[PDB]
């Protein structure tokens, strides 16, 4: 079982990735939860680079791919073989809506690289917590951080176009309270598991 | 100008980039001395990394990748723009005969990510300097390093298969001495 996260910075997913984790721990399943980037010690040096430094899109891209290699291959194979549920904080989703429609990258060679990173590994379901931007970035406020509105928009429009294409992704309103939102996605989890 | 130098580990291939650097700055070209992966800061990184972790073989192509792509934008492109003869110690040869013939990753898939890395930058000249397995696991062993032959017999096959296939690759004897490896190098340069 793989239940991805996904959405724009300030969407609140890192917070209910975490919830969903304990919520399932609580339940009796064994669980993991992994951010991308990062998730491993190669992908936590990778993550820093990312974060840190002044790159270019090409590169950029190729380094969150790295990470995810790194995860797939180190954690994620090996977690799914146990039966565990494995819970990501942002996934393939994430690389196509940034890289392709925010920075221009072309959007079928970055489905070639996440096929080739995950080794064709796929979300049992795509949790995609949709928020307007004024609204994301009044709360990254709060936490006092700052992104670009500019970029966020296509990004955002990027991931609800993809929430349409691509395959078991249910689009969740991630701009209600916490509960509220944590609510909506036990909702969309159920079936795909109890 | 963009000169790549290639071929397995032990060939000689280092030294000999480093002396047509210095011939060319004598003869009062503006030359450049780049290592793959490496040659930048974001890139001598990822190399600390290649050489020390243990990595799969997914993740080695996706760094030796970032590597270039950085090295590629920061300054290979603005060095041949500045008509600089960019010389490289290993390029997109060494990525399709380690990752594709070595480790068996997909060649057309590596391919396609040295495009997207170089930006279709491609070299004005490929010198391989090819040299049998067993030499160079000798003069390696002098200076007290140890590579896989059975990894390094189908590399060396890798690099001689895409030196008939690609475009403007020179295969250099790597096997004799210095001076005769680098007159050889010169003959190859004076056709480009
Ligand atoms: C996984 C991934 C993240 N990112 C970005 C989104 C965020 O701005 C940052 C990850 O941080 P966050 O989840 O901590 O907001 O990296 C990409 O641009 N592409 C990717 O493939
Ligand atoms: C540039 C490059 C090097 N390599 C290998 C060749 C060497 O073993 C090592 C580079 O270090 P060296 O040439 O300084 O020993 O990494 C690859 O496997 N793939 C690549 O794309």
């Amino acid at each position: 079982m793989l239940i991805a996260f996904e959405g724009i910075d300030g969407s609140g997913k890192t917070t209910q990735a975490k919830k969903l984790y304990e919520y399932l721990k609580q339940k009796g399943y064994f669980v993991s939860l992994y951010r991308e980037p990062g998730g491993t010690k190669v992908g936590e040096v990778l993550r820093e680079i990312l974060l840190t430094e002044e790159l270019d899109e090409r590169t950029e891209l190729l380094l969150f791919e790295a990470s995810r290699s790194k995860l797939i291959e180190e954690k994620i194979i090996p977690d799914l073989k146990r039966d565990k549920v494995v819970i990501l904080d942002r996934f393939v989703l994430s690389t196509i809506a940034y890289q392709g429609y925010g920075k221009g990258l072309d959007v079928e060679f970055i489905k070639n690289l996440n096929e080739f990173a995950t080794r064709g590994v796929k979300p049992d379901i795509t949790l995609l917590l949709d928020i307007p931007v004024d609204i994301a970035l009044r709360r990254l406020k709060e936490k006092n951080r700052f992104e670009n509105k500019e970029f966020l928009e296509k990004v955002r429009k990027g991931f609800l176009e993809l929430a349409k294409e691509e395959e078991n992704v249910v689009v969740i309103d991630a701009s209600g309270e916490e509960e509220e939102v944590f609510k909506e996605i036990l909702r969309a989890l159920s079936g795909v598991l109890r």
